[PDB]
């Protein structure tokens, strides 16, 4: 298969994962060279499986989980404001389960003042369950978990709490930085998938050289790409993932 | 060159950079297969050019610079305690030039209470120059800069301040996470080298799959590897870089 082999080779060189590089290489068997120009991005975008801004339209209890310094707190704040700009701040509340960082409550509490929404800290499961029922009238409750290394033995503590009691449904979104090595991102995914994840938030596109590995990991892991962030400005440096745009960007190396 | 080619190929597969992979491949021309077992790690360790714990023995004004969430504040605190455990806390002082983060002073100020050392915030250059002369009797002054994306247009602001006035010498150390893609780390290096750097701090070895790319970037950029961090525990999760150990770890893929 002459064309299939060149495509795959180039896709690997452009930092796509072996699995995705093959799947994309494969459509050279169903398309014209010319059709392929549009078919490559379109297939990649499709695979990334974006679900609009589900947080905003759907609400509910949403938790951000992920390894250290990826931007969970920053992306949480962006989401809060987003939801509040439609709807209203009286409909948003914030929780942190991070009793590690030097005064995590204070950072998040300060965002609360800025954005006009209550902020509570859960020290354990019982308290989290109280706070969530207490906030039942809120349309969006955002939970900020503690950043930990994906192989940290404490990890399950932060994670299993979000999936305990089958009558508080919680949608957990994995926050990953697009700067990470492909294998690190995959390692993170594998360990964090200890609980069901509803999608991924991809941060630091403004620091990234290439999105190919990051996008590949999401494809491979069957994680929808929900939102992207591209700077430090709260709240505007967040977008609903436009997967076609992202696909195009990632494939521009080949061109 | 049969052996040279296989070595390079394997080294590339183990995620070493083209430049370093070639240099290491090259010593198969000067060593026995058996001598090579020890010569590979030894050459790689040599290239990483560690300078003991220079901060501790030497002191002076030390600044940590680097992109977002890499662990500048956390590594600063570790260094402070290290210096204080030898010598004393009355010999250490802390400065932050980060007037961006929601109350950066408070985090660092809280470490100050913990570790028994004064903490000041510089809002501009003049104030930094005052604070440093004010702290002239301190043997170590540690400066925590604001984390920014390596291509952030504000970057020079944080950086040029550390190199203004040729009568306050400051040693800047680049803090980089070992989780980052090789090309991102290199991109970071290139932009941060807008000022002279004295070395690198390599963080999050406990989150890393492989050190090969990270080590390669330091080699290529001629940046000494000063310290490594391998967890979130302040202050003990920091070591002087044992380059031979690191070299061995990075090369164990080939085995
Ligand atoms: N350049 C860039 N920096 C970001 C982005 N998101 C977060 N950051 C920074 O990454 C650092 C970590 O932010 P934080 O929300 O506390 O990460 P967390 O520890 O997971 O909660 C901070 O310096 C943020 O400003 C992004 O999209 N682009
Ligand atoms: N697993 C691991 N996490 C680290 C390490 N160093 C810092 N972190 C975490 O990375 C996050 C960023 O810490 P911080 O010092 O504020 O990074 P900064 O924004 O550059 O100052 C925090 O959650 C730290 O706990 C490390 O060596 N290993």
């Amino acid at each position: 298969d002459p064309v299939g082999a060149m495509l795959e080779s180039k896709l690997l060189e452009a930092e796509f994962s072996p699995a995705v590089a093959a799947k994309l290489a494969a459509l050279s068997q169903h398309y014209t060279p010319a059709e392929l120009v549009r078919a490559l991005p379109q297939s990649l975008a499709n695979m990334l499986d974006n679900q609009g801004d589900d947080i905003v339209r759907q609400g509910g209890v949403v938790a951000l989980v992920g390894p250290t310094g990826v931007g969970k707190t920053t992306s949480l704040a962006k989401l809060a404001a987003r939801f509040a700009a439609h709807h209203g701040p009286e409909q948003v509340a914030l929780i942190t389960t991070d009793h590690y960082r030097i005064g995590a409550y204070e950072q998040l509490a300060t965002y609360g003042k800025i954005m006009g929404c209550p902020v509570k800290q859960a020290h354990d499961l019982n308290e989290l369950e109280q706070i969530l029922y207490q906030f039942r009238n809120r349309k969006l409750v955002l939970i900020d978990t503690a950043g930990m290394g994906q192989r940290d033995m404490r990890l399950y503590q932060q994670l299993d709490n979000l999936t305990a009691n089958s009558r508080i449904p919680i949608r957990s979104y994995l926050v990953l930085s697009a700067t990470g090595q492909r294998r690190v991102l995959q390692d993170a995914v594998n360990h964090f998938k200890r609980i069901p994840l509803s999608g991924a938030v991809l941060t630091k596109l403004d620091e990234s050289v290439s999105l190919a590995g990051a996008l590949s990991v999401l494809i491979q892991s069957g994680l929808p790409l929900s939102y992207v962030t591209d700077g430090q400005r709260v709240p505007e440096d967040m977008k609903v993932a436009d997967t076609l745009m992202l696909a195009q960007q990632a494939l521009a190396t080949l061109d």
